[PDB]
């Protein structure tokens, strides 16, 4: 059926019967009622029992070997659904699709009523879940700590073109992944006040609210690693949220609780951008503060709480302790370690800090300003009093280091302050993070040289030991294995199996690049993709095209620095050629964008309606035919990623050079056969420097060229002026070309473009469509377009998160991965 | 070991095996982590497991043969603990006993661990509790219908003598019992307005809100049957509650969603007393509109929705469907019902009517005014504009049918309105349920006349027919197996088992009043009962007592019409008299009051302080000694009444003849143990019928004195000026003797014992003393306490909840019941 594992002739009957313990025990139904997602249900406990026994193991056995733990924090953790990707490292897959089959069930069908796991935005959320997987398949001790929200990203729903959101109840049927563990439930404070008495400084009349840990298993591929990812939940206090006396109202009183609890009731839905909200503080200050009291108590016991040198020495912490700040969400994690360490646990400033600074890491995912965290003093100073006095003490440390290295140079303290003077003082939470943690990286290697340059300057030349890179990646289990078999079936037959969990493995591919068979084989099976996805836009969203043209796919977070509307003026130029020249042939195409706008992005919306709107008028002109077809991919999220990618062409990463970090779907589309057409931005550079300038589609400013302009000042009406095509765009949408009810609909679209765009759309356009022309001329090569596909993928290796993890491992943890398996499963219970 | 059942050989080791499976595969524990919770939930799942097949099958049954379903709608279901119940109903105590002994656990100690399920406030809720458990064993086709309030009961805590509340976060560690069912939510609607286009009124612009249902199964005794019952959760639809556009904000619209959801959010702690909220309103509705689509949908079913007649034909309604409304609360269902057959099946209105008559039926359980519902227009207008329009043309063609039999009679048909004309216009629910029902019930035959001389008069001259009685009860089960197995396996080493689905076999007990073993034998377990409460009273709140003391309680809820005022100035009387001749010999009591106030009844909280008070100063008097003892029991509630009702000598029965419906405390004392000492009130009257007179301590005003003492009028000072001992103790009250730092304390319970008591506690005080003193008399002579004991006990049958159930089932709802028991359990999966 394909390597998804053994379909034995034991398990597939113990499968078989285990299914029904749990639809009749478990879901209390009997086959004669049960419907698809009882079925679904009943799946999920038998596939959940098998990683139960591993889940225990794994855990006991860190607590006797004691290794150094690793601990990831983040906000975000899109995770998306865990039914297949559980089978798959664990060598269930073919059983379950036998077992399921014999039942008279189709899996597939059954796989479909998995809700996503919705807890991320986009790009950080999902390099946290490729972490996770990665950091088990690793064997290292690590935890994903976060929220859980009962409320994740917002399900998309398109208007008349234009996007509604709606709450995703994700937990509405239930979580079967999770497991709630209330009896480690820990007290979180706000507010209140600080005390300062005889020895020591006190946190005093606080507002406690209470976290909840939720428990979800983190499979290694194949390796019988099962690691946690603990996700917490606000809960209120029976006490004082009702004991607080004195008239109001005991049902108001009870009523009230949905007031502490909401802090984990909803996820922010911006990607890229930053909102000072109170609730938002509140979320991050809860996931910090319960997190770090779970990680003190674990080391607490360790091989301390037993002897050592006997004396709660913190002296060791750091070897015993990693936490990873997952951008500056976390970043109260300095100040609270401080807190606890100082103030509870009375060790002096500096042995507290030194202890500090060597557990805590710092990653910077972005360098757009409306993206950094900038607190306004007054939030700290109401809600976490004490902290604000500590981030007050840290930075008057760290700027008489400054002082002392850059004598006279005034204005770098000034600069280099985690405190920022104006309008509203605010603290830069970046600052913070470099200055208390030992190490600082990038995501790519341009975006980390560009910290290096610009953004961090300062800080690098005080302490340029701090600053490192660390390339992103994705994991090939998810997106090779689980979402396209066919793909990775192929490439097993030729070069075997170990390349899942040794990515790099798949440059013996190029030996094939010329294999007559191999060339045919992977052009099957992309054709097969691109059937499948042509089948379920019908089924699920109804309206057909064209699965013989070229698919153009442009999915991600909608963003005016990833220009979809780069994109926009690209598809009306083809739109317009086809309507001068008719009967003249050119390369079919399907040009697929979506993503999600978040609610409060005026622009953004804006651009989905001008797609959609672009859509309504190309996709019903009879003179264009199937020629020509612009389709918007409604809700794009995690699972709906999973196919599209597979059955994608062309991949577009056209965000303006020296914007993108790093990207993650760019390295998606590369390992499942997809040719990318983009700018010299992120990951792109290491992409093509990996596959060879000529097998990629590079074209626009290289950064340099970006700042030349911005010296020079951007002026778009000049290319308005030299490009006619360019010109008959803009007044097509001046006009109502694209909008006859509504004539001037896209006049803030038009407006920004010419006087305000941040992005330069127009200082690419020309090379952009020029270069579009040539892969419409290779693609009308079918071997060699596939040829050119044989020497991406063969030379994406680099791009897997193993490689990424085992480069934080090694040059920021101070731990060794290693590949080796645990010891079974088996049964065992002492 | 008892007759808790057989412990077998093969189910002790089945048992075992199960226990471990659940630790480690449902709630992922291993042996060196788990906690006596843990265990808990592991036994607690594997017993549930136990009764899902019995549950699949019992439902199933009702499908195939399609009998007349019965539907108990109530807003209150104080169910308590319900793992040794399911134990006890499945013969499963002595083997799961023996299993959790084998694997070295203490059963008992884990049993402690359950979380009462208290949505309830009382003897209301706790009798729906008995007649599902009833109804099971009856083998009846019945369903209980409520609400999941997320916070039930308030749990009482003393502080400094005063009940403090806090919020009862019951699921907390959630609840092994209920099976949330999603699939089958239901949406509700308020607000709106009505339309009345061309054919038929239409509810328009509703606020949707959503109802989830979750079930419960509740096991008959050992007869395999397994009855559900549905409690509704309140959930916001993902659409409007977020899609209602034009800005407002994202983040506040997923927020404001927990405003929809607080309908099933707390139980209001109110005991015979109404509050027109608009929150119980809500709630009322809520568990109405969900429950009747549910009974629809499964008439729709039957053998109609097959063929029959074919037309749904809503005439053998009737035939098919009975609910009982548990008082006024869930009388919506009335109007509601109407709308839904003429709005919605389109039925004539006369059509419609006389199959609501037909299939409605109203049980009555109070004749206190403050307690009676009675609902502002203005309310019902706003928030159910269709049901008001429905209720005033009920109540139009009502009072015609009065008018008809009552020419001229004008001030009757005012009195009789379902509407209330004054300050404010309000709709009396009870006359709306008299109307539209075909049955009225009292709740004990004093109770029933009561209401046919006064309260329902008039509609009793209009339809005699409708009214009759319906004595409570209560199970057997949980008040006597469950809370005394000494009792229990004595009485049937004696006269059998047969007696647990059948008390009036109790009777039988009457022929061993002499037996010399028995007598010891009956006198033993209420020592061990004694000793193991006085015991738990220093485990869990500390600060001794004397097990050999006479045990004077009164449990219940707090109020003035339950007069524990009374009890408090006999309690003062014993303690007068003794610092009055020390030296003189009384039989020792310990009193123990315990009992919750509602949180906004002053009054009553008054009463706690004031028993706390006395306590205080009796307690810590040396010349008292031991031989006497005021106890105030905390957080009284239905798990506590398990460990004290076994423990008690004498029960206080002593409400105001004529304010007390039934009572169900006094059944639960008698049937254990306890000699009664109260008015000729509620159910006493018929319990002292039923072990004669002279093996009861009746005392005090008869409902005949008090109406006497009415015409006449009630003067207290009378009282207070010629009983010197009274007065005595009013001025200890008045002048701080009980209060020292706040002499004035109990300024208002004196006041209003003076000048406005409702209850006239002075007129029954002396009559009480006196009697008091003949209890003391005959506690002297333990062999003929314990013979009037035997006399009690062997008298008690009648107040079973079978006999009450097997009444309803054939004077009301016109369904045999069936000691039958259900083909086996038996695995079978089709
Ligand atoms: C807060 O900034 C981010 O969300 N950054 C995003 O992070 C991911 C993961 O590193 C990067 O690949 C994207 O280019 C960047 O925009
Ligand atoms: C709303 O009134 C009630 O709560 N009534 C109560 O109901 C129970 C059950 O019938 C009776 O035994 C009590 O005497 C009565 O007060
Ligand atoms: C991988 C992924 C992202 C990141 O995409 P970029 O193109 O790097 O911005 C966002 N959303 C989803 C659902 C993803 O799978
Ligand atoms: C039975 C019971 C009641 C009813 O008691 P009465 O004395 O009839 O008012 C109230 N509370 C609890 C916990 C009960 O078990």
């Amino acid at each position: 059926i394909s390597v998804r594992g053994l379909a034995g002739v034991e398990n597939v009957t113990e499968l078989k019967k285990n299914f029904n313990r749990h639809l009749h025990f478990t879901l209390v139904k009997d086959r004669n009622v049960a419907t698809p997602r009882d079925y679904y249900f009943a799946l999920a406990h038998t596939v959940r029992d098998h990683l139960v026994g591993r889940w225990i193991r794994t855990q006991q056995h860190y607590y006797e070997k004691d290794p150094k733990r690793i601990y990831y924090l983040s906000l975000e953790f899109y995770m998306g659904r865990t039914l297949q990707n559980t089978m798959v490292n664990l060598a269930l897959e073919n059983a379950c699709d036998e077992a399921t089959y014999q039942l008279g069930l189709d899996m597939e069908e059954l796989e479909e009523i998995e809700e996503d796991a919705g807890l991320g935005n986009g790009g950080l959320g999902r390099l946290a879940a490729c972490f996770l997987d990665s950091m088990a398949t690793l064997g290292l001790a690590a935890y994903g700590y976060g929220i859980r929200y009962e409320f994740g990203i917002f399900n998309q729903k398109i208007c008349g073109g234009w996007q509604m959101e709606e709450a995703d109840d994700w937990l509405r049927y239930g979580n079967p992944w999770e497991k709630a563990r209330p009896e480690f439930t820990l007290p979180v404070h706000f507010y209140g006040r600080v005390e300062h008495t005889s020895q020591g400084a006190k946190w005093v009349d606080t507002q406690v609210v209470l976290a909840m840990p939720y428990d979800t298993p983190v499979p290694g591929y194949r390796n019988n690693v099962v690691n946690t990812m603990r996700l917490w939940s606000a809960k209120a206090p029976n006490d004082f949220n009702l004991k607080d006396f004195n008239v109001g109202g005991y049902i108001q009183a009870v009523l009230d609780r949905n007031l502490a609890e909401n802090i984990s009731r909803v996820l922010y839905p911006n990607d890229n951008f930053f909102e000072g909200k109170e609730l938002r503080l509140k979320q991050e200050y809860f996931v910090v503060a319960a997190t770090l009291q779970d990680i003190i108590r674990r080391f607490k016991s360790s091989k301390f709480g037993c002897r050592d040198p006997v004396r709660t020495n913190f002296d060791a912490f750091p070897d015993k302790v990693a936490i990873q700040l997952n951008d500056t969400h976390p970043s109260l994690a300095i100040p609270e370690l401080m807190r606890v360490l100082v103030d509870l646990e009375r060790l002096d400033w500096d042995k507290a800090w030194e202890v500090t600074v060597k557990t805590c890491a710092y990653t910077n995912h972005t360098v757009i300003p409306e993206a950094l965290e900038r607190w306004p003093v007054h939030l700290l100073e109401t809600l976490l009093p004490r902290h604000l006095q500590i981030i007050y003490e840290i930075n008057q440390r760290f700027l008489n280091r400054v002082a002392a290295a850059f004598p006279g140079d005034v204005d770098r303290l000034r600069r280099m302050s985690l405190v920022e003077e104006g309008a509203v003082k605010r603290i830069n939470m970046a600052h913070l993070c470099i200055a208390g943690s030992h190490a600082v990286n990038g995501v790519a290697r341009i975006h980390s040289e560009i910290l290096k340059k610009t953004i961090f300057k300062d800080f690098y030349e005080l302490e340029p030991h701090k600053f490192q890179n660390k390339t992103n990646g994705i994991t090939p289990r998810r997106w090779l294995v689980l979402c396209n078999p066919g793909l990775a079936e192929i490439i097993a037959e030729r070069i075997g199996e170990e390349y899942i969990s040794d990515l790099d493995q798949l440059r013996k591919l190029l030996s094939y690049v010329d294999d007559e068979a191999f060339i045919r084989d992977v052009a099957k099976v992309k054709q097969e993709n691109k059937l499948k996805f042509a089948a379920y836009l019908e089924r699920e969203y109804k309206v057909h095209i064209n699965p013989n043209s070229l698919f153009d796919v442009q999915v991600k977070r909608i963003h005016e620095y990833k220009r979809q509307l780069l994109n926009c003026l690209h598809v009306i130029t083809l739109y317009n050629r086809i309507k001068k020249e008719p009967n003249k042939f050119v390369v079919p195409r399907t040009v697929m964008i979506g993503g999600k706008a978040a609610p409060g992005y005026h622009m953004a919306k804006m651009i989905i309606k001008l797609i959609t709107a672009i859509g309504d008028v190309v996709n019903h002109d009879p003179v264009v035919g199937d020629r020509l077809r612009v389709i918007f991919l409604e809700n794009y999220r995690v699972s709906l990623a999973e196919k599209v990618i597979p059955a994608a062409d062309l991949s577009e990463q056209i965000s303006t050079a020296g914007t993108e970090a790093s990207g993650t779907g760019n390295m998606k589309f590369m390992l499942n056969g997809a040719l990318t057409i983009g700018t010299m931005d992120g990951a792109n550079v290491e992409m093509a420097e990996e596959a060879g300038e000529e097998n990629f589609f590079i074209f626009g400013m290289r950064v340099e060229d970006v700042d030349r302009l911005d010296q020079r000042g951007y002026n778009a009406q000049e290319y308005y002026d030299r490009i006619p095509e360019l010109r008959q765009i803009i007044e097509q949408l001046s006009s109502g070309f694209f909008s006859p009810k509504q004539p001037d609909l896209f006049k803030d679209i038009v407006n920004m473009l010419m006087h305000h765009d941040r992005f330069k759309v127009f200082a690419d356009y020309e090379e952009y469509v020029k270069c579009q022309e040539r892969v419409s001329a290779l693609y009308k090569n079918p071997r060699e377009w596939t040829r050119m596909v044989i020497r991406n993928i063969a030379t994406s290796g680099k791009f897997s998160s193993d490689r990424t993890i085992a480069q934080y491992a090694r040059e920021i943890w101070g731990v060794e991965p290693s590949r080796q398996r645990l010891p079974a499963p088996d049964e065992k219970i002492p």
